[PDB]
């Protein structure tokens, strides 16, 4: 069976555990504490081809330089997310993403850049063009997610496993 295994990393409060979510279930979570770390394995068909994703959803509120490197080294492709009603997140998320290729010295590194809360677009402090900006110098797709979109959220995963095919 191929397995891709991906890591979704992000600040707190961003939707990193409500995409995966989403993505698992098909319906959209209120809350759920942010120090708990969670693996899901779950089947999707990309392109009429299955294959089987292990999601590690991510602790990642201020985590330990050291704990960010230990999920860094054993993920295959990451999803970058932060909330687009928070410039903070978005700030946060550069580092991240610096770390991962730094880390991961001798590989090419699948990444999305998702830019998520897009259904709360009157809070928007984060523009699209400055997240395109961003994924265009990493070389990376960009996307805007709402976590209350089904079709949204599986067409991220989607892309990430057509990303870890293409590295
Ligand atoms: N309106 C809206 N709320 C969202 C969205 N994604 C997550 N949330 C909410 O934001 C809060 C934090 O989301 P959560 O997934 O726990 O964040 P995490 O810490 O990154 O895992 C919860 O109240 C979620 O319901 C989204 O796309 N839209
Ligand atoms: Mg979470
Ligand atoms: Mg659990």
């Amino acid at each position: 069976m191929r397995e891709y295994k991906v890591v979704v990393l992000g600040s707190g409060g961003v939707g990193k555990s409500a995409l995966t979510v989403q993505f698992v279930t098909g319906t959209f979570i209120e809350k759920y504490d942010p120090t708990i770390e969670d693996f899901y394995r779950k089947e999707i068909e990309v392109d009429s081809s299955p294959s089987v994703l292990e999601i590690l959803d991510t602790a990642g509120t201020e985590q330990f330089a050291s704990m960010r490197d230990l999920y860094i080294k054993n993920g295959q492709g990451f999803i970058l997310v932060y909330s687009l009603v928070n410039q903070q997140s978005f700030q946060d998320i550069k580092p991240m993403r610096d770390q991962i290729i730094r880390v991961k010295r001798y590989e090419k590194v699948p990444v999305i850049l998702v830019g998520n809360k897009v259904d709360l677009e009157s809070e928007r402090e984060v523009s699209s063009s400055e997240g395109r900006a961003l994924a265009e110098e990493w070389g990376c797709p960009f996307m805007e997610t709402s976590a209350k979109s089904k079709t949204m959220v599986d067409e991220l995963f989607a892309e990430i496993v057509r990303q870890m095919n293409y590295a």
